[PDB]
């Protein structure tokens, strides 16, 4: 018989980590963020991570976990996750995979024993999505996120070419520093990258199969949610 995990996966802004953390406190799960950026350690307003007290209360795996200097493979992120996942199930928690790097997701299925429920969450319309996209983004500038590039931008052994830097936003950030861009420019770019984000995550989602999908707008995810792991045959 192969041990229980659930796969949260939706593009970004679709609130996967909302949901995540009401699942969370369903059932017992083990939050495993699957983010080519959030396993950055200075990149947390720009790439939306959940704030330090929502971390506590809600513990994920494979967030922090490298310095921006630093590279990170999917091969890495298959043993590392492989790794959690094993961790969590030899305590009886359910494995709760969230995120939205399709190319995570995918070298862990091809390159698992467990069986696994795939959920999926967004908006039904892909304009409500990209509202979202444009506010979250402004809101971001208003938290901070030059002065966080800034201190990424100080640093002597960073540039903008490296694979940390390719979080959405970041580079539109960094040009604006470096005064080849406008305020204004920054942010349709940083947007447009996001909306960018959005478009190639669906594709792979729209070819993906095992899907339970679920609307961002939907009050009732979580019933919902609980309800389908039972489809897949599995008991909980
Ligand atoms: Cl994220
Ligand atoms: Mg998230």
């Amino acid at each position: 018989s192969l041990p229980p995990a659930i796969f949260l996966m939706g593009p970004t802004a679709a609130g996967k980590t909302d949901l995540a953390m009401a699942l969370a406190d369903a059932l017992p799960c083990e939050l495993i963020s699957v983010d080519s950026a959030l396993i950055y350690r200075g990149m947390d307003i720009g790439t939306a991570k959940p704030s330090r007290e929502l971390l506590a209360r809600y513990p994920h795996r494979l967030i922090d976990i490298r310095d921006p200097a630093e590279s990170y493979s999917a091969a890495e992120f298959r043993a590392d996750a492989l790794a959690a996942m094993a961790k969590a199930t030899a305590r009886g928690r359910i494995p709760l995979l969230v995120g939205g790097t399709m190319l995570y997701y995918k070298a862990l299925l091809e390159g698992l024993p467990y069986t696994v429920a795939q959920l999926a969450i967004a908006p039904e319309q892909r304009q409500v999505l990209h509202a979202r996209i444009a506010q979250r983004f402004r809101q971001m500038l208003e938290q901070g996120f030059i002065a966080e590039v800034e201190a990424l931008h100080a640093r002597s052994d960073l540039h903008a070419g490296l694979p940390s830097i390719r979080a959405v936003g970041y580079r539109q950030v960094w040009d604006y520093l470096d005064g080849k861009l406008s305020y204004a420019e920054m942010t349709e770019r940083g947007i447009i990258a996001t909306r960018q984000l959005a478009k190639r995550q669906f594709t792979w989602l729209r070819s993906w199969s095992h899907l339970h999908w679920m609307d961002s707008l939907a009050g009732d995810n979580l019933p919902r949610a609980l309800r389908y792991l039972k489809t897949v045959s599995i008991l909980a």
